């Protein structure tokens, strides 16, 4: 009984019972990596949050997800989505998380143009996010603006976790082709073993996004996209003129075909660039509410 076999290990990790004894009013959010996002009152506190629920029956990978419930259970941090309580339901699993209230970042960087202030704002924060990560050898695996959530007063948490992986003291390194196409490092499309560097590639990814308002070939088909960025140069900037040195410099410490030699979270976070970050509230004005 694979299917069977399944459950039984998620009964193992979940907390028991059923949620929607305590949760009212569901509202779907969302599409994520593996199912859909809603959010519903706890009945006793008021309180909103997020629930992210993903059918078993209809996993490419089921094995994934064990990711979130057991390496990121316990996890605490200010710039990371705060998971609550998981649950097995029929033959889904529940994940009932902090709800965020000011949405994706994708929003933004689609709809405006983030100024240097806020562009390190949110360099500051993932990187903070992802020193921590990396540390305890947690890779990521698919940063990109939809990965980015927000709360009302522009305070930023690094989201989903759907398609994170462990690497440890014994055996660093996997050999999984992972991500979102667009935003996948070289070594990772060729296949190669690779560890927590290519979340540094994806977040330099991310600042194509919020400097072009797309990732580059974005207007390839993702197969064909996958190769270019396998086979060619690191990718130029269609808004280098609208930059900075400064960030430019950055960006260049992140878009490294080599992976020895692209920087680290932990040697980012004491770059120049990110001196340029502003308060959260520099952030709030790009808000759909607020614009
Ligand atoms: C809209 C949306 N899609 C999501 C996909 C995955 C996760 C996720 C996730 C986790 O991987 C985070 C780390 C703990 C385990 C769940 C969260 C998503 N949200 C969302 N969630 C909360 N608020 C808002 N506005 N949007």
């Amino acid at each position: 009984g694979s299917h069977e076999q399944f459950r039984a290990a998620l009964q193992l990790v979940v907390d028991p019972g059923d949620p929607r004894s305590y949760l009212d009013n569901f509202i779907k959010i969302g599409e994520g990596s593996t199912g859909i996002v809603c959010i519903a009152t706890v009945r006793s506190s008021g309180k909103l949050v997020a629930v992210k629920k993903m059918d078993l029956r209809k996993q490419q990978r089921r094995e994934l997800l064990f990711n979130e419930v057991v390496i990121m259970r316990d996890y605490q941090h200010e710039n990371v989505v705060e998971m609550y309580n998981s649950y097995l339901v029929g033959d889904e699993l529940w994940v009932v998380m902090e709800f965020l209230e000011g949405g994706a970042l994708t929003d933004i960087v689609t709809h405006t143009r983030m100024n240097e202030e806020q562009i390190a704002a949110v360099c500051l924060a993932v990187l903070q996010a992802l020193s921590v990560l990396h540390a305890q050898g947690v890779i990521h695996r698919d940063i990109k603006s939809d990965s980015i959530l927000l709360t009302h007063d522009g305070r930023v948490k690094l989201s989903d976790f759907g398609f994170c992986a462990q690497v440890s003291k014994e055996v660093p390194r996997r050999k999984s082709l992972v991500g979102t196409p667009y935003w996948m490092a070289p070594e990772l499309i060729s296949r190669l073993p690779y560890g927590p560097e290519v979340d540094i590639w994806s977040l330099g990814i991310m600042v194509i996004e919020m400097v072009d308002g797309e990732p580059p070939y974005f207007n390839e088909p993702p197969l064909k996209a996958m190769k270019m960025i396998r086979d060619n140069l690191p990718p130029r900037l269609k808004n280098l003129h609208k930059v900075s040195p400064s960030l430019k410099g950055f960006l260049d410490r992140l878009l490294v075909r080599d992976p020895a030699q692209r920087a680290t979270a932990a040697e980012l976070l004491k770059h120049p660039f990110l001196a340029k970050a502003g308060p959260p509230a520099s952030i709030v004005p790009l808000m759909r509410q607020n614009r």
